[PDB]
DNA sequence: CGGATCGAC
DNA sequence: CTATTCGATCCG
């Protein structure tokens, strides 16, 4: 299906739903927030622009002088992960458009199915109108967890302090390994086919060995970026996907040529909204994000343009900080409509139990409790409450969440809360 | 601290 | 029928 009929059936199948109501309502807030930003752009003077241009470029120099090309960062990323796993272990599904999910939602889809526009975060029933030969197949998370464990075993040989960002993804710092690998015999870097193969001394070659070894161990392909920092590496991981690599060599000129024409969306952390907002200023590539740096220092907060300047100069993180301790834990469930008050309490109590069980497993006790309610028109509320002494057991949590939900049914009274999702989150853990 | 929004997988 | 855990950030 073509790049016009896709958008045409999505609209055809979304039109007039309670969900699409809420999507239009979210679109206005965004367009308004843009309209407000264009009001500010109108009332920015020339003297302010030149006043900022100096202050920004004083900081840009502070960044540029401390640029760091000494480290070799790799990003590994599995291809069509949940789909690949399901394809691997069910031969029939190969050479056929699949998607892991339910009719309600799709985690992912394989590349065959992506040519019909079916993608991650699409509902099933829409993906079936886009492609009636789509086989939707339920997720087996425990397999995907097991498979991930198999790749993390390989990745640990190259950087034992690697950073598993997810099941399917990971940042590595292979700098220490590249120095050690320079003077290794062919015995230490030979691998047999599941008949023998050796891999070189270069970084390209280390990553070719890694990707090779994953394929022997899991029968799954992965893609990989190479670059002097994490931000770049993540983007060149996407470059030659599926089943490929890219290296941005460690020199300023090579960094900048890659950056030069790079759409800002492809940077991790710039998403749908930011793209549309910056696009209203005529910024689509990374060089344009640089040119407009001064203007941006006035329209956006300090950290937000501090980020945009790192992006424009091709900069990012150059050492992986061993994943820190969590700030919150949560559980939430979607269902067909609930509206009787006593059911909603029962349901909350159940969530507060699961959340207590989970805390039990990691031994954590928090001070803040936060319910989340989403009604049949997809309008989300969040209601929170922080307490002196920490809490942890199913009763203590429920005690607090009960009252927050009381306030909500009582506020809409005499009308009932017609809700489709409920959640409970605990936060404010100790030092 | 409470609440909404954004973004990633 | 049918649109799914967590950190970061901004603002009151
Ligand atoms: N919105 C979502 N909701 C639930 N699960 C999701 C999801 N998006 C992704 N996942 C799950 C399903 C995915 O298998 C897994 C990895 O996410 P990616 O790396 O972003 N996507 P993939 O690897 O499938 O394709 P490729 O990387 O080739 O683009 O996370
Ligand atoms: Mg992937
Ligand atoms: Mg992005």
């Amino acid at each position: 299906l073509d790049k016009e009929k896709i958008n045409k059936i999505i609209m055809e199948a979304t039109k007039g739903s309670r969900f699409y109501g809420n999507e239009l309502k979210k679109e206005k807030q965004v367009n308004q927030r843009i309209e407000n930003m264009m009001q500010q752009k109108a009332q920015i003077t020339s003297q302010q622009l030149r006043k900022a241009q100096l202050q920004v470029d004083r900081f840009a120099m502070e960044l540029e002088q401390s640029r760091n090309l000494s480290n070799t960062i790799v990003h590994i990323d599995m291809d069509a992960f949940y789909a690949a796993v399901e394809m691997r272990d069910n031969p029939e599904l190969k050479d056929k458009p699949i998607a892991v999910g339910s009719m309600s939602m799709l985690s992912t889809s394989n590349y065959h199915a992506r040519r019909f526009g079916v993608r991650a975060a699409m509902p099933g029933f829409i993906a079936k109108r886009l492609c009636p030969q789509l086989i939707i197949v339920p997720p087996n998370f425990d397999k995907y967890r097991a498979v991930s464990k198999e790749v993390k075993e390989i990745l640990a040989d190259y950087d034992p302090n690697f950073m598993a960002m997810s099941l399917d993804e990971a940042y590595l710092n292979i700098t220490k390994h590249l120095e050690e690998r320079q003077n290794w015999p062919e015995d230490k870097r030979r691998y047999f086919i599941k008949n023998s193969v050796v891999f070189g001394t270069s970084a390209q070659e280390v990553v070719k060995e890694i990707r090779f070894r994953i394929e022997q161990k899991t029968t799954l392909t992965a893609s990989a970026g190479i670059a002097p920092n994490t931000m770049l590496a993540k983007v060149c991981s996407d470059k030659n996907k599926p089943n490929g690599q890219y290296q941005i060599l460690p020199n300023r000129q090579a960094v900048m040529d890659f950056i030069k024409d790079l759409p800002i969306r492809k940077v991790s952390g710039i998403g749908k909204v930011t793209e549309k907002m910056l696009k209203a200023l005529g910024i689509i590539t990374c060089t344009e994000l640089y040119q407009q740096r001064a203007l941006l220092s006035l329209l956006f907060s300090e950290t937000s343009w501090h980020y945009f300047l790192h992006i424009s100069l091709g900069l990012g993180s150059t050492h992986l900080t061993r994943d820190g301790e969590r700030k919150s834990m949560s559980v939430e469930r979607t269902f067909s409509e609930i509206n009787k008050a006593e059911e909603q309490y029962s349901l909350c109590q159940e969530l507060c139990s699961e959340l207590a069980q989970d805390l039990q497993k990691e031994r954590l006790k928090g001070r803040t409790v936060t319910i989340k309610l989403k009604n049949v028109n997809f309008e989300v509320k969040t209601r929170a409450s922080t307490v002196s002494s920490v809490v942890s057991t199913a009763e203590e949590i429920f005690a607090i969440a009960k009252e927050l939900l009381k306030t909500e049914i009582d506020a809409d009274f005499p009308h009932p809360l017609r809700l489709r999702l409920m959640g409970v989150r605990i936060s404010s853990f100790p030092n």
